[PDB]
């Protein structure tokens, strides 16, 4: 009794949080495996704090005040589950383990359960911001044993990020693993949004023949309308900035993305589920791509692009219409997103809040943006909408974007410019507003050579083989 | 010491094998959990060949010639361990079981590891086909323990479906899953194939508006052509076929697909191991969205489409247009699904053959087209091939259909035809064309907001991090 929380794992991470934990009043126990850095933190930027540091698990433990609550900022997999061992014998009954790494959600939801008949409860949460939000204020998404949140709702909600009328960007997601998986849709559409951030980029830069320093100008310019968000807002940084040398770095870095693994979960999970999340899919593809570099360096000395028709036309208005197309396709994959949060609500029985969500991802994570605000009053003015799409402001946004849309589109195809987000977002748009699709073909081949029935669009229910092979042989 | 080999599993998929088994001269041993199947196929489908049944998994055994080679053909999952349990007391070290099912390519490896220590010789092998091919020859895939081989050589491609110079559609895989994750590769490829004829059928019907009579004329046309295919031809037939009532049956037709799973298998194994194969993505991800029927019937009570501008042209050369946007489409799935092949031969270390794969598809599996044989002859002039689409004649053919597949794009895209599939693959074209792609952007973010580090285009190797918060401040 002391120390009102610890924290276990002393990397950047875990190292701003405890500092930002402390800065609102809470004494904090830091502890790590290679306990050297312990000293070394409160030294250095923990000195003139009130952060405590321990030198073993057991004195660790025997700082906190009861109930028990211990954070986990480690490599999630192993790491995570030897500390739980570790822990286990030394908490008592109705202690609290946090797990913050960014772990799978199936992980999350096993030792959810485990702990849940030792007594110990456990929560999962999801953590996003980098260092700077891990500072000042993360995104916080806690989940797994509901009983832990009273006594946690204070620290998390006090070290959150703060929306412009002061509501904590971190409430209670649901039960197991709720926190991790809304962590982990989050950054697919993380994924999703560079994608479509780099298209646009494409496109100003090969059929515009835009400069660096114009298209830096031109995302700000972009940044001051529905698009403002913390990505714009950085791109257009990255697109000015210079090196040593005066000229600009961006052009001087290799295009290979790589991937820590969180964007492909988003896709498999949909995928496993059937959800058509599509533009995270060509997201995630579009970096597995990007990866076979010399492979198109090898591929660019052979494939033919199209005839060169040069750009004509004014820049202002394809500007304007990329503009629009980046929107659009925006507001698609978010629509894709929630669904997918739908879905995995109704698998697993979360009750999911999703302008709850959408107030988390106001601010502190990385997709901050005014563009969750208009999705969280989407939800406020009705929480039991299916899909954002039909919900008047974007169901108005998007009617009032598609001209520029198709335009931005079919001048991408005929230039040649690779455009993976744009495409999937439009195909899924004219595929979901259509009532009756070309899906009766497949059901009609499946049954031919398949016999795997089908049923008639009047009548739903009844499943029917058709003998197509001969009628009249 | 009598029968050849025994199956289990009299469903009609057995029932053809063991018939076809029997007319190459095999003596068959016939077995089934609910045993009274064996009698009534004994005594119908079966009476007066050379059959045998047995009343009991001990007879069963009793009746083999050693080395035992018996064949599941049971239902995937749980019923297959089940049976192995029960076998493996009364066989001998050396015996052989084959599991036919559509199984998972990971169940495959687990049984066939476990299988070898226990001195019993596992392989499992893809059948596809259908009934049809069951009966006559079906396309076979056989992989795990290579020392059954020999022992079953004959019988499989015995039985197996003949090319026109009389090779066998069946030859040894590989290791392990080898055979079953070709497969559900197979499958994927199947699904893309689908909703490529699926677009083009909707981009006459809708903006050609051809009656289905027409559309059945044009793709009977389509099969003189390189598109020469089974889909194609049945889908010809689809589209003719009339119902009692004297009208076109596939417009009464449900549009939700349904899928067993096998498809969906594939796009996870890519996004698992990296590999770009956004065509069967989007294929899977259409037929998830079907399902959502009455959403989508809902969603077209309120979005917008285009403008309606009516198509004027000649329907003559759109419809060409539409061909070689198939064609060009199709090569790139199968330019994808044979770099996941390549992908998972280097994680797994199996040596495939993938002009051998490319024969095995020729004949008896659903896809077989004169393409494969075209893709096969790719191989044999150079087996080491890293990419379908360097090969002279693929090259070649996607260059000579260009225009026309960016000109059907177009024009699906201002009409408001939605086309998933026909959009990744131009977007997958013109992505792995280019030797430098935006994705370089997506480091400089990565770098910005999470210090994950990023490398030069020149001096590969050296990893980054450039400050770019402040430069100067
Ligand atoms: N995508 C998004 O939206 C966001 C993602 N995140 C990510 O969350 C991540 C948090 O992890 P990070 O802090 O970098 O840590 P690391 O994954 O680098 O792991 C190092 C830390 O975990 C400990 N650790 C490592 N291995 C073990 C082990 N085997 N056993 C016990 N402890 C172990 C280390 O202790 P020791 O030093 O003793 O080894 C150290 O404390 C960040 O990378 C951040 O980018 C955050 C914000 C946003
Ligand atoms: N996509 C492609 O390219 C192709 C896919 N395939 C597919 O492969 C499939 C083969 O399976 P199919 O023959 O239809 O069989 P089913 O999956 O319907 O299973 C029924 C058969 O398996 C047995 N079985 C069921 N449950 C068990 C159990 N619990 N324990 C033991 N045995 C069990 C049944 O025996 P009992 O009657 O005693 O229950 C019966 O013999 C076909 O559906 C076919 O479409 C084939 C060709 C191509």
């Amino acid at each position: 009794a002391q120390a009102d929380i610890a924290l276990i794992g002393l990397a950047v991470m875990g190292q701003n949080l405890i500092l930002n934990m402390n800065d609102h009043g809470f004494v904090v126990c830091a502890f790590n495996r290679t306990v050297s850095k312990v000293d070394d933190f409160l030294a250095n930027e923990a000195k003139g704090t009130k952060v405590l540091g321990a030198h073993s698990l057991e004195e660790m433990v025997s700082k906190l005040k009861k109930p028990r609550r211990i954070i986990l900022l480690v490599k999630a997999g192993q790491a995570v589950d030897n500390f739980i061992e570790k822990l286990v014998p030394l908490l008592d009954i109705g202690d609290i383990i946090i797990d913050g790494g960014n772990s799978e959600y199936r992980d999350t939801m096993r030792r959810c359960r485990d702990l849940k008949d030792k007594g110990i409860l456990f929560v999962g949460s999801g953590v996003s911001g980098g260092e700077d939000g891990a500072r000042y204020g993360p995104s916080l998404m806690p989940g797994g044993n509901k009983e832990a949140w009273p006594h946690i709702k204070a620290i998390f909600q006090g070290i959150a990020a703060k929306v412009g009328t002061g509501e904590p960007c971190c409430d209670w997601v649901g039960d197991d693993g709720a926190g991790h998986f809304v962590k982990m849709v989050h950054n697919g559409i993380e994924y999703g949004d560079m994608q479509l951030i780099c298209e646009a980029y494409h496109l100003m830069k090969d059929v515009l023949g835009l400069g660096h320093k114009e298209m830096a100008k031109a995302f700000e310019e972009w940044n001051k309308t529905e698009l403002d968000s913390f990505l714009i807002e950085i791109t257009a940084s990255i697109l000015k900035f210079q090196d040593a040398d005066g000229k600009h770095l961006l052009p001087k870095i290799r295009d290979s993305a790589g991937q820590k693994g969180t964007g492909k979960w988003t896709a498999i999970s949909a995928l496993e589920y059937g959800v058509p999340v599509t533009l995270i899919g060509e997201a995630v593809f579009a970096r597995c791509l990007s990866s076979l570099k010399d492979e198109r360096i090898q591929a660019s000395k052979k494939l033919k692009g199209p005839q060169n028709i040069p750009f004509e036309g004014d820049k202002k208005s394809f500007l304007e219409d990329i503009r629009k197309a980046l929107y659009a396709s925006k507001i698609i994959s978010y629509a894709q997103g929630f669904m997918l949060l739908r879905q995995a609500a109704t698998e697993f029985g979360w009750t999911l809040n999703y302008g709850g969500i959408a107030l988390m991802w106001r601010g502190g994570c990385i997709i901050r943006s005014v563009f969750l605000g208009k999705i969280k009053d989407a939800f406020d003015r009705n929480p039991g909408l299916q899909n954002l799409l039909l919900d008047d402001f974007f169901k108005s946004a998007v009617e009032n974007c598609q001209d520029s849309w198709r335009r931005a589109i079919s001048t991408g195809v005929q230039a040649g410019i690779p455009m993976p987000c744009f495409t999937t977002a439009l195909s899924f748009y004219d595929g979901y507003r259509h009532a009756m699709l070309p899906a009766n073909l497949i059901q009609a081949q499946r049954d031919y050579f398949g016999a795997h029935t089908y049923e008639l669009l009047a009548k739903p229910g009844q499943f029917i083989h058709t003998n197509w092979t001969g009628h009249g042989g």
